[PDB]
RNA sequence: UUAUCGGCGAGACCGGGAUGCACCUCCCGAAGGGUCU
C-alpha cells in the first residue's frame, strides 16, 4: 500500500537481450530483483512485497508492468 | 524475466636503405658633464 504513479523506465542496453518467446515483463525483472533483495525464493512473500512497489490488477490478475519494448534511436536500431 | 547448465581457445619479431645539405659581417653616431679647506 503506497501511492503509485505511472512511470516509464528507459535503460541503455549493454548486451543482447534474449527473449523467451514472450517479451520480458518488467514485473518479472522486479520479482527477480526482490528475490535478490529479500533472501527468499518463495513466490508468495516476494509477490506480496512486489505488490507494495507495483500496482496489481485484481480484476485482471497482473501487475502494471508493460512488456519489453526496444527503444531504437536513429543511430542504432534493433539488431 | 517463460527457466535452471556452457571461459572459445590455442602460434606468430614485420623487418629490411638512406648525411638533407648547400650563401649571407648587421652595422651604421655620440665627451654624461658640473658644485662645495
Amino acid at each position: 500500500m503506497l501511492n503509485f504513479k505511472p512511470y516509464r523506465v528507459i535503460m541503455s542496453s549493454l548486451t543482447p537481450v534474449v527473449i523467451s518467446g514472450i517479451a520480458p515483463s518488467l514485473d518479472g525483472i522486479l520479482y527477480e530483483a526482490l528475490s535478490q533483495a529479500i533472501p527468499s525464493n518463495e513466490p508468495g512473500v516476494v509477490l506480496a512485497r512486489l505488490k507494495e512497489i507495483l500496482l496489481f490488477n485484481d480484476e485482471l490478475g497482473v501487475f502494471h508492468a508493460s512488456s519489453l519494448r526496444f527503444g531504437i534511436t536513429p543511430e542504432q536500431g534493433i539488431g
